[PDB]
């Protein structure tokens, strides 16, 4: 037998788990399936993102504005802070498709570079990842999405401060899509590594 | 001296080998040279497509439809199944430029986790990653690529069952692009691994 | 304590470093920070980069033609040639947010494969990867990225042909954002290796 592929060390990979129970408020608590699956290469992660609504509609999910934004802030040791939209359980190391029992104590190696990516409130264009992608895939209903790593994406608010932080913003033309179910295809970005 | 970038686990790649003769049925047998390398990055496979028709223009290899769909069928085993557009013969492991000799028996590393992507006939968002590309790279001629992993890729045809599946379907605007030559740019994408 | 991510081989990292002074020409000299992160992932590098204007607005770096293009070229040893329009100084493998002090000597394992993207005259489609961007992360100002790997990116000047090349060319409508500044979101690609 010759059996290919068969190398994957779990301490490289930090998830919510392939297949994440509702785990994320992006109007109302646990009202989306967030799927995020960060993969250290180097100086280098690769990840892959996607994100499901399971309570309703994009109008009973937005207010005024044509947006949906999901963000993840964490402290310098890479722990993930709870001025998060997603909640902490399943969000670890690799064990078979969960997460190890043990939560880690230090991620920096998966958090975004604050040289390349710094603390601002500027919209710097480097810090963002900015695509067109389709809502249910489909090529007539587009939406723009913007990426921020650290940047505005960090938490400034007293005692919640984060050190690194990355946002996932879906927006779209005011006015439309209020009767869809939110739900994004598989999207694949990499960012430059703290560590 | 100082070599950098001098590591290689030819067990972590599978592909078509990177310069492949006809190897891939759109229309008709061999009438396209299919290239995609998948590369084993822990729980990430990280992959480059690109397609290019050898025997004639889109209208000789479409019916009705605007659209092109190259699919690849695995067993359980993560082995290439014949209900699929490429042929095995050139689709291993790697040895230089090209295949390593002895075919593999086990790829299973390599293929869409079914968690993260099951087996359906639902058009489930995150089963796919959309983007839109262009015709010979010129901005006017804008395509759709579909990349869906599992799901409405797998087949269920009674003997020929896939376990784990994936497509490449680019699609456009009715009418268009008939007198064209089908060739894609190259196009990047990654998607959770089974283990 | 339990770290995680904290695998980073310097050698798997060919870099403009993280947060470049300005260190590229795109029509004077040093008027771009041009951000470059290269990692080996076995047969594929994985790839970030970004741009960004130090000197001026657009106007006052394109001539008639509405596009900025960053060329690297290098020898049959991946060396970087000076026929590049980004300096060689901070272009190494990784130490910390920095470059080794000594230089690489030999990079072929970051180089685009030449089997797959070969030297050409002719725009093969695979040798590019081509993908709509956007301005300062603004929908509204939508370009167009065209990167290609060997072939028409490649020197035939003189003593000073290139081995192997790639090109970052974007490009929009002409007479348009002639008063903005040049400044790319992160973009994430990957491309075959050489070996």
């Amino acid at each position: 037998a010759i059996t290919i592929g068969n190398k994957n060390d779990d301490k490289l990979t930090l998830w919510t788990t392939p297949d994440p129970s509702p785990n994320c408020r992006i109007h109302s608590d646990n009202d989306c399936k967030f799927t995020l699956v960060l993969t250290k290469c180097g100086s280098q992660v690769l990840a892959t993102v996607a994100a499901l609504a399971v309570s309703g509609d994009l109008s009973s999910m937005t207010g005024t504005v044509a947006s949906v934004s999901i963000f993840l802030r964490f402290d310098q040791n890479g722990v993930l802070m709870e001025n998060s939209s997603l909640k902490k359980h399943y969000w670890n190391f690799r064990n078979g498709n969960s997460t190890n029992a043990n939560p880690y104590t230090n991620a920096v190696g998966f958090m975004p570079n604050l040289l390349a990516y710094p603390k601002t409130q500027s919209q710097t264009a480097k810090n963002n990842i900015v695509s067109q992608v389709y809502l249910h895939g489909d090529k007539t209903k587009p939406m723009i999405l913007t990426i921020t790593l650290n940047g505005t994406s960090e938490s400034t608010e007293t005692s919640e401060v984060s050190t690194y932080s990355m946002s996932f913003t879906w927006s779209w033309e005011s006015g439309k899509y209020t009767t869809e179910t939110f739900a994004t295809n598989s999207y694949t970005f990499s960012y430059i590594a703290q560590e």
